[PDB]
């Protein structure tokens, strides 16, 4: 019973967080095996951020200029290299707490947990989604750069995000663990605007399935629709187009509840056109889109 | 930038989760030092739950009847005792991962993180609040009993909740770590109804302060009110009465934003009377009450 915005347990990632300092800049790093990953903007002064030439800035740095601290003990840096927008600092000690891991680049609409850190110390964990405009709506202050996003499949941590920047609108941008930004963003103190933050339709449908499984059924109607008809309404409401791939992914939820995917689409269409009328679904007054179909199945079945 | 429903990092609590089996019932336990704490209803069959006499049921149990497994290794039970609604199983090995800890009994309106577990294995972490009717709105399936609620102050874990039951309405009830239920609930398969789930006013005000700090200011109005006037409106909307103690606790947020507490109360009064008009605050279409004033300060300052 009940449906919560749930994050993965963070212990496996807590054992990987370190503090990286270069000059007067301190941010977080991720220590896996004998490598520490961190945003390359750790080498910048606030002045350098206006128009940085990272290759040029890096020439003035040596291994001893990168201070890596894991708990209250210093790690020895024996190598450093830049890969896209991340720095990889080779240390002489493999992290004894390195979990089984993979680096994955997620698609928009995919969710992940974030372990927000400051000075290499974890402060909190929350669940979020890669928005269709390639931003994330996180909770990050100065010093949170290098905090990471991840998913866990039993004992393997798939790292998908590393925090780099806050846009002038207060939304966040970052990279995968290969240092490639999600979206068109760059690590520069220049005004960068985000595109339309559309709603992740397949996630809203997954969450409507979660509501039916948990007893919230008031919104279920006597109508059905087609993919083309639904998508005309979705376009009008800045919802992402629903494809047959999305319908396929919702199959197990449709099977569990006995509600055909297109019937749930018709319920969603009426919610868009009529509003909630002061009612709530799963304690929310708006349609939630940061639960994927896989998250709904996992939470409703108790996958550990 | 940004404000998220954030849980404490769960690693310290993950290292304490064990599986406790008695006969055909399996639930979670919390292993601290050489004691494993778990709901006493682990000794019951589904038939015993209709009208259990726990003292009588316990006479038929011996130390060897309680199977405690930590990872893939079995712990030896050398003693067992019942304290209110929890069983304390003394084991021959102190948990090597025992963090610094305290057992606290929280007040309604207080928030905590929950590490939801199945078979002694963590599946997720979420943030919740002890409701004014002493229920929690969690996300728990069968097998989640023994999952715990906690707060962390730097390196000390204060355990405040242990999950025991799901009421017929799908809301949850549990105990503190001394085994005393929050509210009037009992560990019996009998219909128990919850009282009015009123809104935690001081938490809503804290969250309105968080919205102003993060740029959402549309709801700020040109009015002020008094505690007595505000409380007449709060009673009408099933909001908890606001006291001078609550105003005192909101002082640092009032100081940071320059918005007097009673002025924020007047904004809240207008939100209650006029509704949101299809607008959102911090991405929500309803007033959020599961952030305490301390949580807002912690998240907005980056306490690790
Ligand atoms: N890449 C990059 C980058 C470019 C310019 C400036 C900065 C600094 C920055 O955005 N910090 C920050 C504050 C608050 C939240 N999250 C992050 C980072
Ligand atoms: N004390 C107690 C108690 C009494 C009767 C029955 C039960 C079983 C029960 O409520 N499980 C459960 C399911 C789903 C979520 N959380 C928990 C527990």
């Amino acid at each position: 019973s009940g449906f919560r915005k749930m994050a993965f347990p963070s212990g496996k990632v807590e054992g990987c967080m370190v503090q990286v300092t270069c000059g007067t800049t301190t941010l977080n790093g991720l220590w896996l095996d004998d490598v520490v990953y961190c945003p390359r903007h750790v080498i910048c002064t606030s002045e350098d951020m206006l128009n940085p030439n990272y290759e040029d800035l890096l020439i003035r740095k040596s291994n001893h200029n990168f201070l890596v601290q894991a708990g209250n003990v210093q790690l020895r840096v024996i190598g450093h290299s830049m890969q896209n927008c991340v720095l990889k600092l080779k240390v002489d000690t493999a992290n004894p707490k390195t979990p089984k891991y993979k680096f994955v680049r997620i698609q928009p609409g995919q969710t992940f947990s974030v372990l927000a850190c400051y000075n290499g110390s974890p402060s909190g964990v929350y669940q979020c989604a890669m928005r269709p405009n390639f931003t994330i709506k996180g909770s990050f202050l100065n010093g949170s750069c290098g905090s990471v996003g991840f998913n866990i499949d039993y004992d393997c941590v798939s790292f998908c995000y590393m925090h780099h920047m806050e846009l002038p609108t207060g939304v966040h941008a970052g990279t995968d663990l290969e240092g490639n930004f999600y979206g068109p963003f760059v690590d520069r103190q220049t005004a960068q605007a985000a595109g339309t933050d559309t709603t992740i339709t397949v996630n809203v449908l997954a969450w409507l399935y979660a509501a039916v499984i948990n007893g919230d059924r008031w919104f279920l109607n006597r109508f059905t629709t087609t993919l083309n008809d639904f998508n005309l309404v979705a376009m009008k409401y800045n919802y992402e187009p629903l494809t047959q791939d999305h319908v396929d992914i919702l199959g197990p939820l449709s099977a569990q509840t006995g509600i055909a995917v297109l019937d749930m689409c018709a319920s969603l269409k009426e919610l868009l056109q009529n509003g909630m009328n002061g009612r709530t679904i799963l304690g929310s007054a708006l349609l939630e889109d940061e639960f994927t179909p896989f998250d709904v199945v996992r939470q409703c079945s108790g996958v550990t």
